[PDB]
């Protein structure tokens, strides 16, 4: 009533005995598993974490040294807050920025919340940072706070947890909190570590996230071990706004203590069990007293039996205290399996409490979460870790979980692999070693993921953090091979959509039909018909690419590839674009067989200077795409004589098959009637960055109108210049968009002399079977770090519970303690 409804839309945790998510707990709860041992060889009884000190530094941006300064509570909060963020089926580069405040728990060895900081920080969230120390206060105190904090609106998203760290009321001489059983022999220290993601349940419901459970209202008081905590309970069903009669189940504090016990009890007694049986649990039973995060601990317990209709029993119970034994109340304690009491039309209730040293009681009351009620195509998998060993644990584990279920005696219903793709895709975040695997049905995704898990299929390490497209690098002549269309014509509907509309618009300029040519037996040839049917694919493929939900970040042409570069960023309209790549060919006709042009293996500088200290102005720079690697054009019998005067010397020097020497004096022939075709050219502003390869700026302003493209063809391609600027500005992802990657070792050689990182790919190559269409050049773009709306891929899906990615651990401790 008073406060608003909290929703639970993640729950994360750190345990005892490798217990390290919901249902791996839920499992255990079901097992009746003890967690309570003796004392570790590795520091009477306790449950302890195998590893406390075990943390992911380089994950977080942080070095090994400070990560080993850091208190080993502060590491586990970030993780298990981290996970906590992920259950939720939350991108955790989504929350930057917004509203999320930080609520942790633990104990401390003028105020500075650092721990909650810390998680703060490696969000990049703003709102409040808050610490407490449960020996001043509750455990459920940090889950209040957040709750008001949700109410009050200075959190929009609320993480609340605790943790226990072990660095060694009375205790239990048998070493285990035997409930509310008449042995009341004490209770028993624990380790652990849990955190709950929280968000108004209005939000929850608006935003479609899935909620575990819902918190009505929360309490908390002071008192001067009482039996005046029994107002506490009512304060907090009033603020929820709930009569008692209709909780099911208690989760009390649950100490085990022979004083507290009985008071707990007797105070419950007062307000719950008086209609039906009130379960009265504590999972305290099985992890003993976990402190910090026993009240959050206690919470998910509740949750997870709210989800099910099941209840776990109580561990160590047998008989009542005769003291506490003879009172009507409904309230049992559950030694079995118990079904859920109430099946009048009631969402199940629970409620759990925890008491600090110091006199602060919490109490907090829940409510079951609200209901809400062709095949054989490839699916894309985003698979990653921190680190390629983590990766490859990762991989084994979803394996492991997809062929856990789908079997009867098992998770009956098989597991939907358009959901999980939704998931991993959608509602998760990206590290940095990165796979994606390709897979229709499930032995096919288990297949790619053991190739994965058994060092078969190597990783790729992202070089950008999917904050911008790639780019498009858009080549020229010489890439065509026979039926290079025909599959994704097939395959890719947005393709063929593509090819459909240029048909009549080049059948109209050229006189041929281009989805002909894409589909014949053998390789296109003509002069009038190579360029632009190349011109054809690259547009058909960043028009299937956008409709992938792949928008590039830049654009870079070479040669004629600047065409499709220049309507692929909108520079051009399609139409103009068609009669740029159709005229420049008919007229390059009427100057086929003159002239010759030759690869050199020497820096453009250098054959510059030959040039002029030889007095050869018949034979210029044709093309500069790579540092070490240039091509002349010119005079047939000029270019053969240098090609020998460099051959004699020890340099390389290949001549090269054209039918026209472009980037030559020998186009000058035909530039006034190629300038006076493309008079009526109306060229718009990029949308998308252009880097020219024209102009001896790859950054200056670009006309793209009929002076440009005569330019383009008869000045000098400065494709490693235009690389080199993209580079600088920020660029790490580049794909060529052609039948067959002629540009992708140049890209390779300019970025490595720069010493610059970066990823290269080919949207086709010569001979490729390409059964999926492109889903496999979307797959590695997106293993690169290219930005990718997987929203197009998939609009819509259920959110699933896949397990976290293993993290990178390292045992990180300061020694001399």
């Amino acid at each position: 009533n008073c406060v608003a409804p909290v929703a639970i839309i993640g729950m994360a945790c750190r345990l005892p005995g490798a217990i390290n998510s919901p249902q791996q707990l839920w499992e255990a709860l079901l097992r009746g598993d003890d967690f309570v041992t003796e004392i570790p060889t590795g520091r009477k009884w306790g449950a302890f974490l195998d590893d406390p000190a075990a943390f992911d530094p380089e994950f977080f941006g942080i070095t090994e040294r400070e990560a080993a300064a850091i208190d080993p509570q502060h590491r586990l909060l970030l993780e298990t807050a981290w996970e906590a963020v992920e259950h939720s089926g939350l991108n955790p580069a989504g929350l930057a920025g917004s509203a999320t405040g930080v609520f942790m728990g633990l104990t401390h060895n003028t105020s500075f919340s650092l721990a909650s900081g810390r998680i703060a920080y490696a969000l990049g969230v703003h709102g409040p940072a808050i610490t407490v120390d449960t020996a001043c206060s509750s455990s459920l105190s940090a889950i209040h706070m957040a709750c008001r904090s949700l109410h009050d609106g200075e959190s929009d998203v609320a993480l609340a947890g605790g943790v226990s760290v072990l660095l060694e009321g009375m205790l239990s001489p048998t070493g285990h909190c035997h409930a509310f059983d008449t042995a009341a022999d004490g209770f028993v220290s624990a380790e652990g570590c849990v955190v709950l993601t929280l968000k108004r349940l209005d939000d929850a419901v608006a935003d479609g996230d899935r909620i575990l459970a819902v918190i009505r209202g929360t309490a908390t008081n002071q008192d001067g071990s009482a039996d005046a905590q029994a107002k506490v309970y009512r304060m907090a069903l009033k603020a929820a706004g709930v009569e008692p009669g209709t909780v099911g189940l208690v989760e009390a504090h649950g100490t085990g203590t022979p004083v507290g016990d009985p008071l707990e009890f007797s105070s419950l007694a007062e307000v719950y069990g008086t209609d039906g049986p009130c379960a009265l649990g504590s999972i305290k039973t099985n992890f003993g007293h976990t402190q910090s995060a026993a009240g959050a601990l206690g919470v998910m317990k509740a949750v997870l039996a709210l989800q099910h209709n099941v209840i776990p029993q109580n561990l160590h119970f047998t008989r009542l205290p005769d003291q506490m034994a003879e009172i009507e109340t409904g309230l049992f304690v559950p030694e079995t399996i118990t079904p859920w009491p109430v099946r009048e039309g009631q969402p199940r209730r629970a409620a759990v409490s925890a008491y600090g040293l110091s006199g602060t009681n919490v109490h907090a009351v829940l409510e079951q979460a609200p209901e809400s009620p062709k095949a054989g195509n490839a699916l894309v998998f985003p698979v990653s870790a921190s680190s390629a060993d983590a990766l490859r644990s990762t991989a084994q584990h979803l394996a492991d979980w997809l062929l856990r279920s789908g079997d009867g005696n098992g998770r009956g219903p098989a597991i939907d692999l358009g959901d999980l793709a939704y998931t991993l895709a959608r509602r998760r975040g990206f590290r940095a070693a990165r796979s994606a695997v390709l897979a229709g049905d499930r032995g096919t995704l288990v297949e790619g993921l053991r190739q994965i898990a058994d060092g078969e299929a190597m990783p790729q390490q992202a070089v950008t953090n999917d904050d911008r497209g790639p780019v498009w690098v858009f080549s020229g002549q010489g890439s065509q091979w026979a039926s290079m269309g025909a599959e994704l014509l097939d395959r890719e509907p947005a393709f063929a959509a593509a090819i459909a509309e240029l048909e009549p618009l080049i059948a109209a300029e050229s006189d041929f039909s281009v989805t002909e040519a894409l589909t014949a037996s053998e390789t296109v040839t003509g002069i009038d018909r190579v360029q632009p049917t190349i011109f054809a694919v690259q547009v058909a493929l960043a028009a299937a690419m956008r409709s992938h939900g792949v928008v590039p970040g830049a654009v870079i042409g070479h040669s004629m590839g600047e065409v499709a570069a220049s309507v692929v960023s909108g520079a051009l309209s399609l139409e103009d674009g068609v009669k740029v790549i159709c005229r420049r060919t008919r007229l390059m006709t009427r100057i086929a067989g003159s002239g010759a042009m030759a690869m050199v293996e020497l820096p453009a500088q250098q054959v510059l200077s030959e040039l002029a200290s030889r007095g050869v102005d018949d034979v210029v720079l044709s093309v500069v795409a790579s540092p070490q690697s240039t091509v002349v054009g010119g005079a047939t019998a000029s270019v053969r004589e240098l090609i020998e005067m460099w051959e004699s010397r020890g340099v390389m020097a290949r001549e090269i098959a054209v039918d026209v020497a472009s980037h030559s004096p020998q186009v000058d022939p035909i530039l006034d009637d190629l300038i006076e075709a493309l008079a009526d050219l109306d060229p718009a502003e990029p949308e998308i960055p252009y880097y020219s390869a024209t102009l001896y700026d790859p950054r200056d302003y670009a006309d793209y109108d009929a002076y440009y493209w005569a330019d383009n063809l008869r000045h000098t391609v400065r494709f490693s210049a235009a690389v080199q600027a993209a580079l600088e500005d920020g660029h790490r992802v580049f794909a060529e968009l052609s039948p067959h990657p002629l540009l992708t070792h140049p890209v390779e050689q300019t970025a490595r002399s720069l010493d610059m990182p970066l990823a290269v790919f080919a949207a086709m190559r010569r001979q490729q079977e390409m059964p999926h269409g492109l889903l496999g050049f979307v797959a590695d773009l997106h293993s690169a770090g290219a930005a990718v709306d997987f929203s197009v891929l998939y609009p819509t899906g259920r959110l699933l519970d896949a397990p976290l990615p293993a993290w990178t651990h390292s045992t990180l401790l300061l020694d001399r303690e």
